C-alpha cells in the first residue's frame, strides 16, 4: 500500500537531522 511510502524519503531526510 503506498500510503505512507513519503515516510522513506520523509525518515531518511529526517535520518540527516
Amino acid at each position: 500500500m503506498a500510503t505512507l511510502e513519503k515516510l522513506m524519503k520523509a525518515f531518511e531526510s529526517l535520518k540527516s537531522f
